[PDB]
């Protein structure tokens, strides 16, 4: 029963609560998340309404236990294991990303063009480069149905179609073009120009 | 007064209308709207009735005339020249981003530590890296919006170093909270919380 919109937050709400929990914070009003995520307080209450929790009275929303709903809700105690797609620029970059504090969150698996000098080399960490000509053989028996994609935006829709033939079922995108997937497959954008467009609204609006 | 929720969503709705406008499409239903941003078409709904005249109806929506909304609201029609601060894995990839189709959005220096092999030289598309210390030297400037890259455990200090140079927005990639004064605008990019929301998509549709 959450919307959206709504769910689309989770994850934010998840870090603001670790952090006030690791700051020893026992309840947070819902003005403080507001300020935390640079949103509204009412919309604050109205999502967390969606969560079980009232925050019209009292002195705020139990952190350890919301913290522990985030959690829950997240699958945040099991490791989620992805492919990256296109080891140029950005994905040679996200190689070296922590994505996450106890490793639930992880690239396992990368592919480029078959030609390309990574392919058949292996990181410091353990991940091998493959060739994307190889992807169902690696696929068949793996617990992998989340990618990153990172090629040249010509040929994101291309090389997306390729992974929703092999099994991904979710695709982090990076490139600045809308896919057309089937329904059931998620896709979540990446867009930094949106973003900077964001923080400039933002900036106008303290001017 | 548009919420800041829904304000958050502004540049979305305006790459979607580009689209639909491209696509010559005259106007779009809010369940359109949705399907694209994937949120509920309610959601949709509320956000256009703070577009005024061009949203009150709730169906229908204008492309063109929203479009040309959403490129005002963002002064997407002038440029913003913003630095980036961290010339290492991620912030050289970053360099080589084409962030806008008009090049209304770009970076027009960068920084790194002064004894790093990269400053005093220019990148593939001849953008100038300097070193940190030379930051309020180069900011007469028109850039007043950064993109920070360095290490998690450099951010707050090299964002207090921002601040004081002049800069008041700053969008971030270090997995750190900054602590920085009331009228500086930070938003983060958090690749985490992007792929928890995925799998939890994901996990919605199974
Ligand atoms: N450069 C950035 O930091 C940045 C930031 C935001 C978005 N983006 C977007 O991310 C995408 C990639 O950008 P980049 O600058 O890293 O590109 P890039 O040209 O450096 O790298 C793309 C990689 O994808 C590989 N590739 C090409 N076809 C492939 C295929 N069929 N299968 C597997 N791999 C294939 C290439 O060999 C290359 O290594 C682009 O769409 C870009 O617009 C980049
Ligand atoms: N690797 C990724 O793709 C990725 C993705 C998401 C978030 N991040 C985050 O981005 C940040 C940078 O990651 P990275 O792997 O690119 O780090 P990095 O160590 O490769 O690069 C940091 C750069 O910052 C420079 N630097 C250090 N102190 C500085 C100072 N005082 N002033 C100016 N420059 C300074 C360094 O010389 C170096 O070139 C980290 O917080 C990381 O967690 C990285
Ligand atoms: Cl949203
Ligand atoms: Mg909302
Ligand atoms: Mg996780
Ligand atoms: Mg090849
Ligand atoms: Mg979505
Ligand atoms: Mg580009
Ligand atoms: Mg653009
Ligand atoms: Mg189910």
């Amino acid at each position: 029963s959450i919307p959206k919109a709504t769910a689309k937050r989770l994850s934010l709400y998840y870090r603001i609560f670790k952090r006030f929990n690791t700051d020893g914070i026992e309840k947070a009003s819902s003005k403080q998340i507001a300020d935390a995520l640079g949103i509204d307080s009412a919309t604050v209450r109205r999502d967390f309404s969606y969560f079980g929790e009232l925050g019209r009275r009292g002195f705020g929303y139990d952190v350890k236990k919301l913290m522990n709903f985030f959690a829950e809700i997240l699958n945040d105690h099991s490791t989620t294991n992805v492919m990256l797609v296109g080891c140029g620029n950005i994905g040679r970059a996200l190689l070296h990303y922590r994505f996450h504090d106890r490793n639930k969150m992880q690239i396992s698996m990368a592919f480029d063009l078959d030609s390309n000098d990574l392919v058949g080399k292996t990181t410091e960490d353990g991940i091998p480069v493959y060739g994307i000509s190889t992807i169902n053989d690696h696929l068949i028996d793996s617990d992998i149905e989340t990618a990153i994609l990172t090629v040249p935006s010509t040929e994101a829709q291309e090389v997306a179609d390729i992974l929703v033939k092999a099994g991904i079922k979710g695709i982090l995108s990076f490139s600045p073009v809308h896919l057309t997937l089937p329904k059931d497959i998620i896709v979540q954008y990446v867009d930094l120009t949106s973003e900077l467009q964001t923080l400039l609204y933002f900036m106008n609006q303290q001017r």
